[PDB]
């Protein structure tokens, strides 16, 4: 499954040249739209904004990255346009959108089971990033809306446009701007222009709280930390209680791993190999 090169011609016509009703997301980042292409494969097509400046630097980011590696937890990267001004990247549909869409109703229901999939499923496609990718990719812009989730309800990581190279030999990687969204950003990342895979931890801490709580990160982890130190047993997800209430001990062990991600301190933060065994050794 090699990487596409698609004529402008094909995108332009499968969205109908770019009609609203096919776009499904637009500004902030980057406009997409849901496409069928002429050999009826299911798609989304971003169509980038700003290029010959921020826009661009994305479009190598997510080439450079997610580009050239394939994983069961990484949304794929069918192909490219890089035809003038006009910079395009086409991945295979999502058929139930993002986790923040479906954290935040507009939709489908999740219960645990799935969301425990969801959690172990995003974590592994960060762990396949930080060691199993060499040089390493730093995300640096994890949350619950670059989470989509395909028509197994499986995490499947989304959105390279500022992820980064660094290599092995490196603790972290010095960049020129701050980049993340905000309830997502490591509280070191304001200190200094440098990020670095601890620093996406941080992030999935947060999207591990955001499935156990049910709220958005907009803030969430402070009062969590300080609600920590009071009842634990009041900030989970309503109706995960109402399933079972037999299954909050491994919820606050999932909690216990969500606050571990969390810290404040970067050295003290787990891997993602460590939080993958984590929850390998809460079931089993």
């Amino acid at each position: 499954k090699p990487l596409r090169k698609l004529a402008f011609a094909d995108l332009l016509q499968a969205t109908n040249g770019f009609h609203n009703d096919s776009l499904i997301g637009s500004g902030g980042f980057g406009d997409v739209y849901k496409a069928i292409l002429k050999d009826g494969s299911a798609v989304a097509i971003k169509k980038l904004i700003h290029v010959s400046g921020q826009g661009d630097r994305e479009f190598m980011a997510e080439m450079e990255t997610i580009g050239k590696i394939k994983h069961r937890n990484l949304v794929p990267l069918l192909g490219y346009c890089k035809v003038g001004d006009e910079r395009l990247l086409v991945y295979e549909f999502m058929k139930y959108g993002s986790l923040e869409d479906v954290l935040h109703d507009p939709g489908v229901k999740l219960n645990w089971s799935t969301r425990r999939k969801i959690a172990i499923g995003s974590a592994r496609g960060l762990a396949f990033l930080h060691h199993n990718c060499s040089p390493h990719i730093i995300h640096r812009d994890m949350k619950s809306s670059n989470v989509l989730l395909d028509e197994n309800l499986e995490a499947r990581v989304s959105d390279f446009g500022m992820a980064r190279l660094m290599s092995a030999m490196d603790t972290h990687l010095s960049v020129s701007t701050l980049a993340g969204t905000p309830g997502y950003v490591p509280p070191e990342y304001y200190q200094s222009f440098r990020c670095s895979t601890k620093g996406d931890v941080y992030s999935y801490g947060v999207v591990l709280l955001e499935l156990l709580t049910g709220k958005r990160p907009t803030n969430l982890v402070g009062w969590v930390k300080q609600h920590a130190k009071l009842r634990i047993s009041d900030v989970f997800d309503p109706e995960l209680m109402k399933e079972d209430p037999a299954l909050e001990i491994e919820l606050l062990q999932h909690l216990k791993v969500a606050v571990a991600c969390l810290d404040d301190r970067a050295w003290r933060r787990p891997t993602m190999v460590q939080v993958m065994a984590m929850f390998k050794e809460i079931q089993a």
